[PDB]
């Protein structure tokens, strides 16, 4: 099953009639290896240190919230406690659910804003990383179509990756001191064709917000970024909307290619967008990949299920057309104890490895 | 004579069939009135300060090097400082020439940049400033040929002022993160007619350059800029070059008009290519406007006597096709006493107030 | 001035080659007399009805809750007393803001949407109300450009004299048992000319909501309809966005009429959209009608003098083109006593006689 999949993939990324787009999740960034440590901790490893940060005494009100939130959800997620508190924020609540901090729920915020944006404020070692082999598999061919990236993580990877290697591209920001978000560019569509497009699903640590004209721009880390929100925020000074509507539109262009990278398809409002795009063009593809088992992806198996145009594939088994199939008998490990029949191309460096040796 | 160059002015304005550009020098900046002081005091008044930063004591190596260009030079410029401090640098001189600095003159050159760096980096107070109505001028009417603007100025008072008001340009830079030097875009010149462009004759202070890969990017200010060179830097990591091939492919557009506010013409290599320029193409035009008398500006009389096409024009004389003619005879001031004739419309506040008239 | 007016909206109604569109708010029911009384109370009857629904009694949490809001908002508002109560039911709120209702806040909730679904369940009586004439004037002429109604209201009075007067129309909602929500034929604008078009910005009495699929249809008044939100829901199984979508494309079309009946402009939502259509279609117009004097309603005249395609009219003055105008010297009162010169022409029954005068 390995090689007519390798095969096909390799053929339909050669060609240069569709386009082709990216979904980068957290499973990127932990891939890197540095000093035998994962370099991003991801949303779990996040949490985790949250947790530790504050210790394990329960007078304080972020366990409280993390016991509260156990209660109702079995897996409270970093994304979720943000969404909780912002909603308590937006409400005078000053009851119980709020009397260990009367008034201190925006310093815990801000705490925990400040700790988030500390902790992904790094930079790629050398250019051995999977993102620059990404970069120059871009660059290497000239394409009549674009190229678009889109990702949900904090980091500027990707971006460091693309500067490096002279990749230009377009993120929806214009400006050099301090870039402001223009709207009528995005829907104009008329940027060259060799540049390329990076959007920010959930935002960005470089993003700011000023209360005074109440305006959203793109600069520098400073003390406190007022766009870190995983898409919880108010209406229509939110660049959310747009950055969905871009992600429908392309999803209507025919012959559409989309691959995603390390997503869990754990987010009710990405998966519905892709289902609706999905149904509306049937023409649309998306070579899913996992680099966890099958098992563990019961919502990956519901959407492969529902659409008869999803190629979903995992380490185990895969699911082509509405239908699922395992593993043929292949010499996948030579030796003979635990003969496991595990996909191990899914991963983020075997997939570069692999975009290099079609490059080349 | 007001009536007639006005009415021209505003007919050749109007039409929106030929290319329009502004070069932009410190006179606008220093048009800027903020607690009765000019907002920069231009190259002499950062001489000055220069000077008196490290005071009137003869054995600082910077009076020597001030006096050495004295004897030279009849008034040294901080460019020309500057410039001597490189080509000095750019050689072991070690001798009697920085016999005083043996190894400080790197000191002394990093404590100038410094200080010209803390003393560019403002911003631009309410929205008042002559730069916003310029910005509301360029965004009020939509025109098939696009806007450039030049500037030899180090601060981003033109940038802030166009991103404040929703005008979207192009600088030479694309990125995010570390925007770089994209050359082949350039040159491409298929960018969208409603986008404007900022071209950076002398740099910026937010530019950087690494010696790892010798390589330049636009940034943010950080501890010392390696791009404040008044265009005095190694070959082509040096876009200086492109930015006058640019400027003299612009002379060469048909029915091509250009502005000059604030500049004194004092640049030998600016005012070649103006001249180059001009002679190539007869049709391009140079509406020349100085807030000084035109008897201070030598160079400036040389140059639009020696071509047809410059129509010049000063505060009490002017020059319209190699003739020099004065101020009719109009009640330019009410008072009988001192019956001056002077074009006070040639100020920056009055050039912006008539843009405005114009654009509404 | 009242001439010059009825002739020029005679002139534009007359004509049938601009879109022609309604704002339809509370006045418009209001303006029905039954039994002596107003046929809706509007919002404020509504506000009092619920106040006095659980009496005086501040053990109750509903007057605990109306006085929070006093503290904040000098006037409480049923749609923000129903989004605060969703807004605290969005997140555990068991403290002390919900002490006295633990969990029956759902319940109060619940009633609130029960009193409110049996107040706005009535019917036309007879065919002399005004809807009948609009219908009639709508029917009367076949138009190349269909014409469109906006209502922000609950009552299906408009549904009725539309089908009474065999007027067929399109909201949205097509089926017989259980009406979906088609999107793709919204934006597909490919309906036959001669059909209307009816849409529902806040929603209405009939609408549910499946949670089974999470899906919402058009159906019959149950016990408890679930989509009586005033424009406060969840993100896109909400249809207000593509309303508001539809409505802006509308306000994009060139030579665009719109006319507001009984609006008070009090919505920030509808305002800032109304503003970004008018600020982008220069084209479009506004011919805003008030029942009441200009005097209570500043946010009105803000908005007329910062669009100069905006003529507001109200009970004693106008607004034609950011300027501000009163009513000319005619006999408007024949009594001498009290000459007030008051717009009359501008309620509900008075416009709809002058429609059915334009079109007969």
């Amino acid at each position: 099953d390995t090689t007519q999949q390798l095969s096909l993939l390799k053929h339909v990324l050669s060609e240069d009639k569709r386009p082709i787009a990216f979904i980068i999740a957290a499973g990127c960034p932990v891939s890197i290896r540095h000093n035998d440590a994962p370099l991003i901790p991801d949303v779990a490893g996040l949490t985790r240190k949250i947790s530790d940060s504050f210790g394990g005494n329960p007078d304080s009100l972020l366990m409280k919230i993390i016991q509260n939130l156990k209660t109702t959800i079995p897996n409270p997620t970093i994304e979720d406690i943000l969404s909780y508190i912002r909603l308590l924020q937006q409400i005078p609540m000053s009851g119980k659910i709020h009397d260990v901090e009367n008034s201190v729920i925006n310093a815990l915020e801000e705490s925990i804003c400040e700790l988030i944006e500390e902790e992904v404020n790094v930079d790629l070692p050398g250019n051995a990383t999977p993102y620059h082999k990404i970069a120059a598999w871009i660059n290497s061919i000239n394409r009549e179509h674009q190229v678009e990236i889109f990702t949900t993580n904090y980091d500027l990877l990707m971006e460091q990756a693309l500067e490096e290697l002279n990749v230009p591209y377009f993120d929806g920001f214009v400006g050099s001191k301090r870039a402001f978000f223009d709207i009528r560019t995005i829907e104009e569509n008329k940027l060259p064709s060799r540049w390329s497009k990076l959007w920010k699903l959930h935002g960005s640590i470089n993003w700011q917000l000023d209360k005074q004209t109440q305006t959203i721009w793109r600069g520098t880390p400073s003390k406190g970024c007022s766009l870190i929100h995983p898409s919880h925020l108010k209406y229509d000074k939110m660049p959310y909307l747009v950055m969905m509507d871009q992600l429908k539109l392309f999803l209507n262009q025919p012959s559409a290619i989309l691959i995603t990278c390390g997503y869990s398809y754990k987010d009710q409002h990405i998966n519905e967008v892709l289902s609706q795009g999905l149904q509306t063009n049937p023409n649309a593809l998306i070579y899913g990949l996992q680099y966890d088992v099958l098992e563990n992806y019961q919502e990956a198996k519901d959407m492969a299920l529902k659409r008869s145009n999803l190629i979903l594939l995992a380490k185990d088994r895969a699911i082509i057309g509405k239908k699922e199939g395992e593993w043929k008998p292949d010499p996948q490990s030579s030796q003979d104890n635990d003969p496991l029949l595990f996909f191990k191309l899914g991963d983020f460096q075997h997939l570069a490895s692999f975009l290099e040796e079609i490059s080349q």
